């Protein structure tokens, strides 16, 4: 997969590590020449492996020297500054002397501080404020930056506050370096900062994924207090037949404790919950591609929709907070399969609102759950 990109060995292994060597399209058309230390303007869609590629790129550039950070990657949410850190250091899983740290507010900067004096590392991650803060007392010397990577743009650049810190934060680092820019969306405020931020960049714009529908499949809902969840979904798993289903809850306690009582009742199945580290969710979803029935609890998986064949049920045991979040829950999109059967449950008379605002959306109706449903109009094979 990535072996076509010509990467370090280190760096592959880690990626054979994390469970995918099938590259998405983003990465077929940036990790090449981000590669060679071009100056890049992507416009892609957050996931689809898009911080992989300049955490890649960048790996596989990395001059590691002591003491000098050489990467400075910036974005808006210091939620994403946080994950795109666990990923450097995933990738960096073989690679024993490359050093990150991510710094933003909410923890004290006395704390950046000391690691900064102390233990400098090589790659740094942060929102502009913490960095731009850190720089002009002296704490981050960014005269050694060979790459400045820019995530989420378009709401970095939106504000002219921000954007204002960011000139400033690059002012401060070498003339000669590669600059990359990620933005799901491309504003007329990017367009100008990066004519000051890069020379003469690949633009890349990738497409929006192209995706979302529930042609062919068959939906059905169930009105139910929580009280009685457990005992329907149960009486459910007994009627209908499945080779695997998918049950989506709406916290990482009830997804946690749904799994648990499942496995006790010989039901084998694994929770994948918003509260674990990447990795792990990365591994135990790739383990849910084994077994004859096994049952999947999560709150929420990757945005690449179902694409597991033998997945044949997906339950809403709570209501999606949206119903963009229905859409994702629930449609094929692996190698073959187009059926598939989707049951909600209802226990407020506000679900309801949200169930009516999904029939409009797409345009279905989704009835009651019937007594009698036949096992070919949701499993196409058998």
């Amino acid at each position: 997969g990535f072996r076509d990109f010509l990467l370090k060995p280190e760096l592959l292994r880690a990626i054979v590590d994390c469970g995918f060597e099938h590259p998405s399209e983003v990465q077929h058309e940036c990790i090449p020449q981000a590669i060679l230390g071009m100056d890049v303007l992507c416009q892609a869609k957050s996931g689809m492996g898009k911080t992989a590629v300049f955490v890649l790129a960048t790996l596989q550039q990395l001059e590691p020297v002591t003491g000098q950070v050489s990467v400075l990657v910036m974005c808006h949410t210091r939620e994403l500054a946080f994950q795109i850190s666990k990923e450097y250091e995933r990738f960096s899983k073989y690679m024993p002397n490359v050093k990150v740290a991510v710094f933003f507010g909410g923890l004290s900067i006395k704390k950046d501080e000391e690691v900064l004096k102390k233990n400098c590392p090589h790659i740094v991650v942060g929102t502009p404020g913490r960095i731009l803060a850190l720089a002009r007392n002296k704490s981050l010397n960014l005269k050694h930056i060979k790459h400045f990577i820019l995530d989420e743009a378009d709401k970095m650049l939106e504000q002219l506050d921000m954007r204002r810190d960011v000139q400033e934060i690059f002012r401060m680092t070498p003339h000669e370096k590669q600059v990359m820019m990620f933005s799901a969306t491309l504003s007329k405020e990017i367009r100008p900062v990066c004519r000051k931020f890069m020379q003469d960049p690949m633009e890349i714009f990738v497409d929006d994924e192209t995706k979302l529908t529930l042609h062919g499949l068959q939906q059905y809902y169930v009105k139910l207090k929580d009280n009685e969840k457990n005992r329907k979904l149960f009486d459910l798993l007994d009627v209908l037949e499945f080779n695997q289903v998918v049950i989506f809850v709406k916290s990482v306690q009830r997804c946690i404790a749904l799994a648990q009582l499942l496995v006790e009742q010989n039901f084998p199945a694994i929770a994948i919950h918003r509260g674990m580290p990447q990795e792990e969710r990365l591994s135990r979803y790739q383990q849910f591609k084994d077994f004859q029935r096994r049952i999947l609890v999560a709150t929420n998986l990757f945005g690449r929709g179902m694409d597991i064949e033998r997945v044949n049920i997906a339950f809403n045991y709570d209501m999606p907070e949206d119903s963009d979040t229905y859409l994702h829950r629930v449609a094929r999109a692996g190698r073959f399969g187009t059926k598939g059967l989707a049951i909600t449950f209802v226990s407020d008379e506000n679900d309801a609102k949200i169930l009516n605002d999904v029939q409009d959306r797409f345009e279905v109706n989704i009835s009651e759950l019937p007594d009698e449903i036949d096992i070919s109009s949701y499993i196409e094979q058998t």
